RNA sequence: GGUU
């Protein structure tokens, strides 16, 4: 009655290979719950994706499901803003379809709370069916049934969908676990960990058995296999409270007017061996996940913060890259090899910046830092000349304290020139590792590419920029976009450039890890970095891609054996998980950031919090999305509530109200 | 996108 009956695998599976139906995985809009699409590559079709707009078109399918779709007649296709499909695609149309069936899966339980509307609509005896609101907004509300609504009101629950009948406007399901109270820090972190499928259990006894037992020390056997650099002034430069030091650097005068620079990375592969429980776990996690109030390390704590970590005044192993630069800052020598180092100081970015800028400081570390700063400044200019994108992101530091429920302060992270110096040096080391490894193993090198933006990606944003400042963004090359981004300036508002440099990050494709045999040498290109070949080598403590590159670099030099990296399915499955786990760890981090911003705003509960500048960043049929740079929060405001819908990129004054829900507004323009 |  409300939906068309689904088809049986009898005609579903035949139709897909027949071509009468197309098959793909459902991707639902993070903004709109009832708007999806299937991306893929079908036979006899020029298009890369089919839209599934509406509840009737999505036919009860959930995000992630493997749906079978039937194309709507080309007359019903969605344009840019009886015919042939090719005629329609030439006039910029997008294919449209209706979900005709689903492929059974282990569809995850969803974290969330009972929909507050249902709690307000009620004021209990017996069993009652009520609506559950999954935290994931791509998932519709599920109807659950409990005889203890009272004991569940304030709880975070996990719900599994059981079915969605042809006549029900919502699917039915049931709760499988009570995770805790809504608002609880540990429950809200468990929600984030579960929603992003983060493995976060303690390491097994098998994993801890892989660590070195007893008092750890550098051995004479290993020293006779390493370049001993312990007499060199090596330092590390990291954020505050960083116990995991992945890289350290040195710099000195050599051969008259030349400079030697080493980038010394933690020798994780000395402790982490292939085929062990520890490596099996590190491979699965693939990356360390960082939350506001906690972190889920890829490797055990003993390695992370002690034996691998380049700790100051402790002898440590390392896998170093070294270069000799001439007067023109051109490399005259390059060395990859295993070393034994001893960091003189584990510095914080600001301390390094003060040291460089203090005229009274003539210490070996201060001088080395000035040299690395000089050299890095040169690398940044060559990179802007190359066409590298210089984009912006906002990260907040949350001031927590055991005596307060909510964080007492929220400020942006501090940035110094030493932050750019470390970035340049790591970008330099990773690119040297990429080239060196690829010279040895052209058919299975773990690399990192970034495709150029999709077609018409900057259209919407360009309509607004050209309207406001008379400029357009040119994505033909990395260099053109970088030069046109430099011209994106509003003379009456200095934030405009940083805002555009932030919104342009949302128009780019995700960068991906890959085996060098998947594509041609020209497809190795990193659009964002304007580089022909790139990889991650500098963080094996917190990234498994780096572990694989350190392995391949040792086999490239012949100081280790080659592994079966070699098996095609295996090297392409390795990249696949690196990409999945990387994405989930990014969502987990952003989720935790939003969480703590909500907790900070709880300090002004039922109180009046002052109004800050905001910008119109998105415009749907129904809502105006406003970004408040001060808090890094995006508000959703209904067009029905406004005297006039503001234009895209308009700088408005945003009213913020805490009623535990956050309400946004535009100071002027609200209907009374 | 990118660095720690
Ligand atoms: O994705 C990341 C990577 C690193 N860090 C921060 O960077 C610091 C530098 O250490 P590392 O984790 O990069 O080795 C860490 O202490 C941590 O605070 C993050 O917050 N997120
Ligand atoms: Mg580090
Ligand atoms: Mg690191």
């Amino acid at each position: 009655a409300l939906f068309s009956p689904h088809l049986a695998e009898s005609a579903l599976d035949l139709g897909v290979q027949n071509g009468t139906y197309l098959r793909g995985k459902l991707r639902v809009s993070e903004t709109n719950c009832f708007f999806g699409e299937i991306r893929g590559q079908w036979k006899g079709h020029n298009f890369e994706r089919v839209l599934l707009p509406g509840r009737t078109n999505l036919n009860r399918a959930i995000h992630g499901d493997i749906v079978t779709v039937e194309l709507l007649p080309v007359a019903s296709w969605r344009p840019l803003r009886e015919e042939s499909e090719g005629a329609a695609l030439a006039r910029g149309y997008t294919p449209v379809g209706r979900v005709v069936g689903i492929t059974t899966m282990n569809r995850r339980p969803f974290c969330g709370s009972i929909d507050v509307e249902e709690l307000n609509k009620l004021a209990l005896t017996g069993t009652v069916s009520v609506l559950f609101q999954p935290k994931d907004n791509r998932i519709p509300r599920i109807r659950i049934t409990t005889a203890h609504l009272g004991d569940l009101k304030d709880k975070r629950l996990s719900v599994i969908i059981d079915d969605w009948g042809e006549h029900s406007s919502f699917p039915v399901g049931h709760y499988v676990e009570v995770l805790g109270t809504i608002g609880d820090k540990d429950t809200e972190a468990k929600v984030i960990l579960l929603e992003n499928d983060i493995p976060h259990y303690d390491f097994s006894e098998a994993v801890y058995d892989c660590l070195p037992k007893g008092e750890w020390n550098v051995t004479e056997e290993e020293l006779g296999n390493r370049l001993d650099l312990r007499d060199l002034c090596v330092v590390s430069v990291d954020p505050l409270g960083c116990r995991d030091i992945d890289d350290a650097l040195h710099c000195r005068r050599v051969n008259g007017n030349h400079l030697e620079v080493g980038v010394h990375i933690a020798d994780v592969t000395h402790f982490l061996k292939e085929g062990t429980a520890m490596d099996e776990e590190a491979a699965k996690r693939s990356t360390s996940v960082y939350l506001v109030d906690r972190r889920i390390n890829m490797l055990p704590q003993l390695l992370t913060e002690n034996l691998c970590s380049i700790v100051a005044d402790e002898d440590r192993y390392a896998f170093s890259i070294m270069w000799e630069f001439d007067e023109n800052y051109s490399v005259v020598r390059e060395f990859f090899g295993k070393t034994v180092i001893r960091s003189r100081a584990a510095l914080y970015y600001g301390d390094a910046q003060r040291m460089i800028d203090d005229p009274e400081d003539e210490s070996e570390a201060a001088v080395s830092l000035r040299y690395l700063m000089q050299l890095s400044r040169h690398f940044r200019k060559r990179r802007e000349k190359d066409g590298a994108l210089f984009l912006c992101s906002q990260e907040f530091k949350f001031k927590v304290d055991n005596d307060h429920v909510n964080p007492t302060d929220m400020q942006a992270y501090q940035t110094f020139d030493s932050n750019s110096m470390i970035e340049e040096w790591m970008l330099f080391a990773n690119a040297a590792a990429a080239r060196r490894v690829y010279a040895s193993f052209p058919r299975w090198t773990l690399l990192r590419r970034h495709q150029a933006p999709a077609e018409n990606a900057f259209d919407t944003l360009n309509e607004a920029i050209r309207r406001k400042i008379g400029v357009k963004l040119d994505d033909t090359t990395s260099l053109a976009l970088n030069e046109s981004l430099e011209k994106c300036v509003d003379p009456s508002d200095p934030y405009f450039n940083r805002l555009i440099r932030t919104l342009v990050t949302r128009c780019l494709r995700q960068a991906q890890y890959f085996s060098s045999s998947e594509v041609s040498k020209d497809e190795f290109h990193h659009f964002g970095l304007a580089m022909p070949i790139y990889t991650h080598f500098t963080s094996p403590i917190r990234r498994y891609a780096d572990v694989i590159v350190h392995r391949q670099l040792a086999a490239a030099l012949g100081i280790m054996d080659v592994s079966e990296h070699m098996v095609s399915v295996k090297m392409e499955a390795l990249a696949s998980n690196l990409n999945y786990r990387h994405e989930q760890a990014q969502k987990a981090g952003r989720d935790s950031q939003n969480l703590f911003t909500g907790f900070y705003l709880r300090n002004f509960a039922n109180q009046e919090i002052p109004s800050e500048d905001g910008y119109v960043v998105k415009l749907s049929e129904t809502h105006v999305f406003v970004l408040v740079p001060k808090y890094g929060q995006e508000g959703k405001i209904a067009k029905e509530t406004l005297v006039r819908v503001p234009n895209l990129l308009d700088k408005v004054k945003v009213g913020i109200e805490v009623r535990a829900s956050l309400v946004f507004s535009i100071i002027g323009l609200m209907k009374g």
